[PDB]
């Protein structure tokens, strides 16, 4: 029966909405599900723990159910509630047909197929948006240790999109082959040291994520390697047409020392300025050759 804090309240299982069972229908595979819940039902996504899991998989997926349902904020996916009394066990949340970004980055890349599919503003926009959940975070006191294109979700794919911190799982804080170690600070991988300050970090990686297209970070290095690099001053090159306005964003958010980082209001205001500079916008995004 654990208890969770946030923003100096505490909750427990008992805090959370239960759903009748008898209300939910699954309708498809996306495990999560899309699914209804009960003549305009709600649609929602459907995130379930599978009866076969250890006892730790159990309190993890509760503890995801309290982190979630006690957020409030337009960029930060809800929790409609959870199916916690019947198994397999469901935790339902807000649906985002628009799928994670850097799927919908990769697969909605420029093409000769589809010339115009995305431009700056709706890179900037996106940016914006998730800046805009991390800053409730930071307010809040939320260190999220793992900010990452995987982890935000899009609204719906076409446009009026919009995207919101999706999953909470704090990967980077051990306190490791599946250490998002390409996300992380020095001071993180270094001496397991996390603040507001770090999300800031893996902000200006999650920037060069969304102005490249969806691309791994560090192009050809592995783990080990970027750790190296990063830890002697290294830092990602531009992505393929990026404006400088928006790189040096990216290089603010990867200073050395945490207190030269800006914090999210200088980062929404930054990227404020980049949205309104001609310059900025009507720079062409590159198109990746393909068929008609």
């Amino acid at each position: 029966n654990p208890n969770y804090s946030f923003a100096g309240k505490t909750s427990s299982i008992s805090d959370l909405k239960e759903v009748p069972r008898k209300n939910i229908t699954l309708i498809r595979g996306l495990e999560v599900y899309e699914g209804q819940v009960s003549p305009s039902p709600l649609q929602v996504a459907v995130k379930t723990l599978p009866e076969v899991c250890s006892e730790q998989d159990e309190l993890d997926f509760l503890m995801e159910a309290l982190i979630i349902s006690k957020f409030n904020h337009q960029n930060i996916v809800r929790c409609i509630g959870v199916s916690l009394q019947s198994l397999p066990r469901f935790i339902l949340l807000e649906l985002m047909a628009g799928g994670d970004l850097k799927s919908f980055l990769r697969e909605t890349r420029p093409r000769p197929s589809q010339p115009s599919s995305l431009a700056m503003l709706d890179l900037l926009h996106v940016a914006r948006d998730i800046a805009c959940g991390c800053q409730y975070l930071e307010e809040n006191h939320f260190i999220h240790r793992d900010i990452a294109a995987r982890n935000c979700l899009l609204t719906c794919p076409g446009p009026g999109r919009v995207a919101k911190i999706g999953d909470f799982g704090m990967a980077q804080d051990i306190y490791c082959a599946m250490l998002p170690v390409k996300w992380m600070p020095p001071e993180a991988f270094m001496e397991g040291i996390f603040t507001s300050k770090t999300d800031t970090w893996s902000f200006g990686v999650l920037l060069w994520e969304i102005f490249s297209l969806g691309y791994m970070p560090y192009p050809s290095k592995s783990n080990q390697e970027v750790l190296e690099f990063v830890t002697s001053g290294g830092r990602m090159d531009p992505p393929k047409n990026c404006p400088g306005p928006v790189y040096r964003i990216m290089t603010q958010c990867w200073q050395h020392q945490p207190e030269d980082r800006p914090n999210f209001a200088i980062i929404l205001e930054r990227i404020e300025y980049c949205t309104q500079d001609p310059d900025v916008i009507n720079t062409a995004l590159p198109i990746e050759y393909g068929p008609l």
